[PDB]
């Protein structure tokens, strides 16, 4: 029946995923798994009325239970605010939701064999985490840009010289990173590589700033070998630094299945539709899983038409399995983690059962060449999604 | 015969392609056309007896004719200075060469249809250029870092505030760059563009840093609507600003064959040894060639042994071809362009012949399922070059 599922916050969204959400709670996560749900609604009008506060009131709760799970949300523009006749512009749903929660967003594709991909090669997702602003201006004229620390503690100031612009103008700026935060991106990334069992890589371009990667490549490394290292190298997993080009062209060269890092994205080898963006907490509790593409406006725009159209949920679904078998990682149930884990089977094998929907079908085919009774639609794939996971249970338990 | 080829400089290099840039001297380049050469020796030990004084005047002496070409050369390290008993550390002799020169450096594959890629899709070659340091530090404790930026003219000083270190340390630092130089990258940019015809793409990221990008996107854009932009739009020509993920996207969906740009190398789709790199100076006349990899380190320390080893001459052809159709844009010679454009032929299609080397044969098939009858050692393969050449030369004039 409807089984014991802790507390899984919830975050409704907008437009053709607030749609393909709901299928995927009443489908594919209600009728099995019964979680009790703070679900606190970030769809637009409710943010636009009750003027951000609901964001907040939900960004507290995940914090709270340790698992969050968020369909994606509108970001009001100029043309957001006005078509809704929206009270305010409203900064992402996300900045104010991560910067609450705090932690390292990892996105991962979700990779199908029959769908192409950028190496022929990948069996496994590589995950990509990055860390995250800075100011920077012009210099009209000659003069000397010269960056200037002072301390708070009373000391000696010290300063250096970025570099003397004499003939005219230029460009120039300053970045930063408080170690705290530097810190929290070590623990989202290896405590997401032992959620995953995966092999750690930080990546760095060394040459180009010495003593800042410095800071990187030790600040990791000052975690690792002071803790995870033995809960990596027994389990199998390992940490390893590397640079750029070096790993780029072994992730080139690889399977896949390992947790990069960066610093400073979509992008990726799969459609925005299979990317999930998970953001991981840095005490490694707390997850809020959203699918990483938008709220697929286009669709959603013929949607309304009535149109027949083609909304990829599998993004959306693998929010919650990586929200559930999350909520049984901090459980330790096996009847919360066994269905998910089932899911993403049964949510891939979808696909290599040939049963996909439209940008998958023009990935493989080709824009033009897909045709109708090439793929499935928004709907009809969801329903399938449903139809091979009771018989899945069928066969399972 | 020998044919008339204005002044073309070269620069002699080290190991496995001191090697390779003979045979490509001797069988591809000096039987067909004459050009007044004026080879002025990068091999290490005259690098390391005269103290860098050779290198400086080959660089003034590029300058003066316009078309360089450089064989690979070794850049000492512990180990290189040590090997060899040198007597100083040599900082690459491209940071000699091309801070005398300038210029902005495109690196481009060379592409072949049995080469497998990174996209499936590539007909022709993305050339990547980029621009270009910095100055970085720790902050061990509480403090304020903040950029000042002085006038050198005597007006206000004016400075800003990257961050507020409070709890503990970080990491912080400056960047800067010259619109000077800045304009040598679009004009670099541009005119590779011209020597090419192609279409020309600059991206940023613009919300990352706005007033940064916000020089990059018009000090182009500045320049192009300026100049550029009529022998651009006529000659069909045309240049774009674009974003990351909104380009590398299309850059994946792409046939290529468009000038990128970046800012703060190798990666590729090709092997190291299909990487042309060419350095075009903003000024247009003066153009560097040097292949892209290294002097093939692996593959000497075996030749020394006379072990029968494969070192891909093709990026070190196309130094030449990138070199010799040059010269003919800047003397307006048709049997120096046929030339190349013509042995650029024969090079690839030696290729597309099956002729391929080691590396090659190692990317397509993997690396053990290679056989020695797979490919063409470093000898065998430039020999057909010659062969393929002259029979092309057979029906071709
Ligand atoms: N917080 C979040 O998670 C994010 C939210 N957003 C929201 O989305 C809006 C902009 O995103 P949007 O323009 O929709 O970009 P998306 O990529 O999310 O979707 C719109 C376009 O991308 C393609 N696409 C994306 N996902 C799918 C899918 N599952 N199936 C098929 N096609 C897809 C569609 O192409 P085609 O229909 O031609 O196949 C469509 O033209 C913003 O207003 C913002 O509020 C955006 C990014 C992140
Ligand atoms: N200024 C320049 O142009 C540059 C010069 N260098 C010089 O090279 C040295 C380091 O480079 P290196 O270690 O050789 O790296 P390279 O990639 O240039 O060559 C060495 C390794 O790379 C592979 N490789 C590279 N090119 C080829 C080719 N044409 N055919 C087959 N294999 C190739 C080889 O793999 P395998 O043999 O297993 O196939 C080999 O193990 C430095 O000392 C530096 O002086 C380096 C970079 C740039």
């Amino acid at each position: 029946k409807k089984i014991s599922g802790g507390s899984v916050v919830e975050m409704q969204g907008d437009e053709m995923t607030r749609i393909i959400w709901e299928l995927i709670k009443e489908k594919l996560i209600f009728p099995y798994v019964e979680l009790d749900l703070h679900s606190y609604d970030l769809g637009i009008e409710n943010r636009d009325a009750t003027n951000d506060q609901v964001t907040k009131d939900a960004a507290e709760a995940i914090k709270k239970h340790n698992v969050g799970v968020k369909c994606a949300t509108i970001t009001p523009d100029e043309k957001r605010v006005e078509e809704f006749k929206l009270k305010q512009m409203w900064k992402s749903p996300n900045g104010t939701i991560r910067n609450i929660l705090g932690g390292t967003v990892f996105r991962e594709a979700i990779i199908c064999k029959n769908i192409p991909r950028l190496v022929s090669g990948w069996v496994k997702p590589i995950i990509i985490g990055c860390h995250a602003r800075a100011t920077d201006f012009v210099v009209p004229g000659p003069g000397k840009v010269e960056i200037t620390y002072t301390p708070s503690d009373g000391t000696q100031k010290v300063t250096y010289l970025v570099h003397n612009f004499e003939e005219g103008g230029g460009v120039a700026m300053g970045m930063y990173n408080q170690d705290k935060s530097i810190e929290d991106f070590a623990h989202s990334s290896f405590q997401m590589a032992l959620s995953k069992g995966w092999p750690l890589y930080l990546s760095t371009k060394n040459t180009i700033l010495k003593k800042y990667d410095g800071r990187f490549k030790d600040i990791f490394q000052e975690i690792y070998d002071k803790q995870y290292k033995s809960q990596f190298e027994a389990q199998k997993i390992w940490y390893e630094h590397r640079l750029i080009d070096d790993m780029v062209a072994q992730a080139m060269k690889s399977e896949g299945g390992f947790i990069w890092a960066c610093k400073n994205v979509a992008q990726g080898y799969g459609s925005l539709g299979m990317m999930t963006s998970v953001l991981v907490c840095p005490d490694g509790k707390t997850v809020e899983a959203e699918a990483a593409h938008g709220t697929v406006t286009r669709h959603y725009r013929m949607y309304q038409k009535g149109q027949e159209t083609s909304t990829n949920p599998i993004a959306s679904i693998f929010a919650w399995t990586r929200g559930l078998a999350h909520r049984a990682k901090l459980d330790n149930n096996k009847e919360l983690a066994f269905f998910a884990n089932a899911l993403e089977e049964v949510s891939i094998e979808t696909i290599e059962a040939g049963f996909m929907t439209k940008d998958l079908a023009a990935c493989i085919k080709g824009l033009p060449n897909v045709q109708r009774s090439d793929y499935l639609n928004t709907f009809e794939f969801m329903d399938k999604l449903g139809e091979n996971l009771k018989i899945k249970l069928a066969q399972a338990k």
